[PDB]
């Protein structure tokens, strides 16, 4: 005897950074990918379900057709989910991640395993962001050249370029490629000219990682992330103090303001007697 | 009946800029040029003496030989002088002036006419500077290029390049050529590379002149002098506020500090919740 799984809602978990989290915002569009496996007993009483698509329709999440229904029996099952559904994401333990310029459909949320059975078939998926959001806000002040940006690179030896996340058990990320991140929104082929009074915003989905202290100066000051920019053919490096940014944490947004101040001659005037004393 | 002129001393008049003037410093070397003409009566009783050389020797100013002695009679004479003596400066009403890079022998002092006769033949020449001294102090901060200076120009429509001064009657300056002043100590042929921590000092003998307000910005702020510098092939203009420097006054020194601050990217970091509110 079996009853259908009841997906009550899929809500977005807001991280506590500057304020306490209000009631979570429910997802009211698109599709989720659901995984089910029988809880470890050796017959669990369940056939494995990998990446079953559930769609939001008429105020609730449900199977697109009756044959897509996920059923629960008296035995316990481990159920996890992610959003937005992707047809090829067939293994919950190795869900792909890639640091990239922000694309809304690439912003993945996941809900770790919940133990559930047919006696209490109702579930709420508490969706956490898999990535960090890095937001660059680039402006000009007293700059008298075109200010054409042809390259933007995020630098730290710990940055993860590619990896996978286990959305079922612990949300642990397996790194497959590390190194500096080059933004694709601005290139030598596709450059961006920053105008006077313009605020140029570049958003990047970044794989969460603690940053390495890359430099300690004579005064003891520590530096983690660097931002390299090619402005009017000239490479400019910006060092971010480690105390200000030491880690990219899951579900947090880091707004990095970068104000380009052009070469300046500061004058001082003092009128005096011809011969000093 | 005649007695020799007695040059008691030739002293430097210090201008009152920041402190009151102490006892004037006496000139104790070199030579002065003396002019004598009979005071306006029509026979004055004097033959005109133009640019007579007097030399400092054995603690006093005097003629190099007995035949060079300047004599005074009962009748009044008008006596003026300048330092340092120049063999060709034969007309006291048109003593040449030229704005130029500082050269100590080009730093002219003059004492206006004193009425004197054989009853009181002792004179003290109160020597005033004919020029203003402009002193540029050029430094670097956060500059990552060679910082090779190939040109320095002082800019204002009122600047006098060449002229003459009447050292006898009033010290009034007759302008013969106006315009911007180009320093000769640094050229494309002869450039200067400013090193890290270096303070490059450029001194200029400038013909005294009130400066013109060359620009008034939207905020009402007024600008007089400009300093144009060609650093690593790039022309850089520095505007001096008119309130800070409105005139080049005779015998005053103007120290103009110019700190070259290279292009800088200022970073700001704020960690936040992913979705703002
Ligand atoms: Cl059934
Ligand atoms: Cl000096
Ligand atoms: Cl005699
Ligand atoms: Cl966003």
């Amino acid at each position: 005897l079996r009853v259908p799984l009841q997906v009550s809602s899929a809500v977005i978990k807001q991280e506590v950074v500057t304020r306490l989290a209000p009631d979570p915002v429910p997802l009211t569009e698109g599709a989720i990918g659901i995984f089910l496996s029988g809880t470890e007993p050796e017959d669990s009483g369940y056939k494995v379900i990998d990446n079953r698509k559930y769609v939001y329709s008429e105020g609730h999440w449900g199977p697109p057709t009756a044959n897509d229904t996920i059923y629960l029996v008296g035995n316990d099952a481990d159920v996890c989910a992610y959003y937005p559904y992707k047809d090829s994401y067939t293994d919950k333990t190795v869900i792909p991640l890639q640091s990239q310029d922000y694309v809304e459909t690439e912003d993945i949320y996941y809900a770790l395993n919940t133990m559930i059975n047919g006696f209490t078939p109702a579930i709420t998926f508490d969706m956490v962001h898999a990535y960090s959001l890095v937001e660059l806000k680039i402006s000009r002040e007293n700059y008298f050249m075109p200010c054409e940006i042809s390259k933007i690179t995020l630098k730290n030896s710990n940055l993860i370029k590619k990896g996978t996340i286990n959305i079922a058990v612990d949300g642990s990320i397996h790194s497959s490629e590390t190194g500096n991140y080059d933004l694709t929104t601005v290139t030598d082929a596709s450059p961006h000219t920053l105008s006077v009074g313009e605020s140029y915003v570049c958003r990047v989905l970044m794989i969460p990682v603690p940053l390495k202290i890359e430099r300690t100066d004579a005064e003891g000051g520590e530096f983690g992330l660097s931002v390299s920019l090619v402005i009017d053919g000239q490479q400019m490096l910006v060092e971010i103090p480690y105390s200000e940014l030491g880690e990219f944490r899951q579900g947090e947004k880091y707004v990095i303001g970068l104000k380009i101040k052009g070469t300046e001659i500061v004058p001082t005037v003092k009128a005096l007697e011809w011969e000093d004393e």
